[PDB]
């Protein structure tokens, strides 16, 4: 696709994009935000000053920019990423807007340096890599389970843990949507359009949220821990949000089901290779999801579940998961309390699972970037480690 003349210009100038990274990158929000200011509801400007996202230019470039030679090896990333950008409502007339804004960035730091061709060169890049983008998602908006975003009415409210809500949820008249019938595979997240009332916002908020359940009889279900403030920076904007302010009866708006996270279909129908389910904190939710996908499809699975909370009062599902381990022949329940235990570490994962298994394994960031580290250590092929982040999964490969 992409020429060598323009090839050549790209490998030669990652050197630069690299080191020069945060300040282009904070030059593109600013510029581009402050300009088209709609753009304000989709982007979550907090992701730049916290997360995964200040050297997210320098990912996502650095990334392209070092695999320029052949981007196919990024393929995996992409359909990720499209499952996020479909859920988010991420249309083809929106990427000429940040191509035309990431070269403008490039100008402005780069000064004389960013020569025509250098500029032409990206700019040719750009929807090469744009184009891939598109495609992907072209297909994932055929094939969602309805068109954007639709009204659904808020129908329970239920702790499940001190600081995590599970909102059940139901389509609202002429959404179009007959819940059964919605199918779900177990592993996907759905995104919620919300528009927080405190903290000066003024913009939407777009979450995405593991569904809890693949079954749909009764409405949606998903579960939101409280992000609270302690003694430092503020609050998480929408869950603070659904916590204090979404009640029962209320509306909220949904995109269809997305994500690649899913247990493998082809082992549910045998009981050699165990399943294990590795869960912090809330990221328990789409694991619950699984759970009760394989304990309905084949409870002779040998089943390892590995969940770690702070506190007995902090471990969410206590009910929903004991009550669909009784209902299999061979478990191992492992839960993990931090208050009283050390961390998950790798030789804990060695005594605690088998050396083959087919793993599955969910919550923040962090917990990932450790997971996959022991689990490559105990060597777990690739091919059997499956992950989730809640948050940027662009900076939890390499
Ligand atoms: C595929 C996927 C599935 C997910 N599933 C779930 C799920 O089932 N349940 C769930 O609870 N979450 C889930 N998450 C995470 C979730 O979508 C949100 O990321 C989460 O709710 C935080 O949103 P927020 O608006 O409340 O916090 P934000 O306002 O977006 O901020 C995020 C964090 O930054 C902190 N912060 C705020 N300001 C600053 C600052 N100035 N400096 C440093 N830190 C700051 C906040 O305290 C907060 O902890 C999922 C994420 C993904 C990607
Ligand atoms: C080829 C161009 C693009 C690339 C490489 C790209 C890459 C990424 C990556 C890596 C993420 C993080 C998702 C995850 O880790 O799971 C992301 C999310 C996101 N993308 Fe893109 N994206 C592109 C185009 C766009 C466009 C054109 C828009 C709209 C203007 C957009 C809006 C968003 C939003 C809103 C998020 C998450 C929410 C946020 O960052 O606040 N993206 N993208
Ligand atoms: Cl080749 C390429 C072009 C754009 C992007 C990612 O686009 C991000 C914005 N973004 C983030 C999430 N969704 C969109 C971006 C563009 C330009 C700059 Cl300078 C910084 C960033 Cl962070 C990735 C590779």
């Amino acid at each position: 696709m992409l020429a060598e003349k323009t090839r050549s210009i790209i490998k030669a100038t990652v050197p630069v994009l690299e080191q020069q990274g945060t300040v282009i990158t904070r030059t593109f929000y600013k510029n581009m935000l402050t300009e088209h200011t709609e753009l304000l509801n989709i982007f979550n400007r907090t992701n730049q000053k916290v997360g995964a996202q200040p050297n997210a230019l320098a990912t996502t470039v650095l990334a392209a920019a070092k695999n320029i030679d052949d981007l196919s090896v990024l393929m995996d990333h992409v359909k990720q990423i499209g499952h996020k950008h479909r859920a988010l409502q991420i249309k083809p007339e929106h990427y000429p807007i940040v191509g035309e804004y990431l070269l403008k960035a490039i100008k402005e730091v780069l000064g004389d340096a960013a020569t025509p061709e250098i500029i032409n060169a990206w700019g040719e890049a750009y929807q090469a890599i744009a184009d891939i983008f598109i495609t992907v998602e072209k297909k994932m908006y055929e094939e969602a389970l309805w068109p954007g975003w639709k009204p659904f009415e808020i129908t329970a409210k239920e702790y499940v843990a001190s600081d995590i809500v599970e909102f059940t949820v139901k389509p609202k008249f002429g959404s179009g949507i007959e819940l059964e019938s919605l199918p779900i595979t177990p592993g996907q997240y759905i995104t919620v359009n919300t528009h927080p009332i405190r903290q000066e916002n003024q913009y939407d908020a777009l979450r995405h949220y593991s569904l809890c359940s693949a079954s749909t009889k009764n409405g949606l279900r998903f579960a939101v821990k409280m992000e609270a403030a302690r003694e430092n920076f503020p609050a998480g904007l929408v869950s603070e949000y659904l916590h204090k302010d979404a009640k029962v009866g209320d509306e909220i708006k949904l995109s269809a089901p997305a994500g690649d996270f899913a247990i493998n279909k082809e082992l549910i129908h045998q009981n050699e290779v165990p399943l294990v389910l590795l869960s912090s904190g809330v990221g328990v939710t789409p694991l619950l999801a699984m759970l009760e996908e394989q304990v309905k499809c084949n409870p002779n699975r040998p089943i390892y579940w590995i969940q770690s909370s702070y506190d007995e009062k902090t471990q969410a599902f206590k009910k929903h998961v004991d009550e669909l381990l009784a209902e299999c022949a061979n478990v191992d329940k492992i839960i993990v309390h931090t208050d009283t235990e050390p961390l998950i570490n790798a030789a804990f994962l060695k005594e605690k699972s088998p050396a083959h298994a087919d793993v599955y394994t969910c919550g923040s960031l962090a917990f990932m970037q450790a997971m996959i580290g022991h689990l490559k250590e105990l060597e777990h092929r690739d091919d059997m480690i499956h992950y989730e982040p809640f948050g940027p999964k662009m900076s939890t490969v390499q």
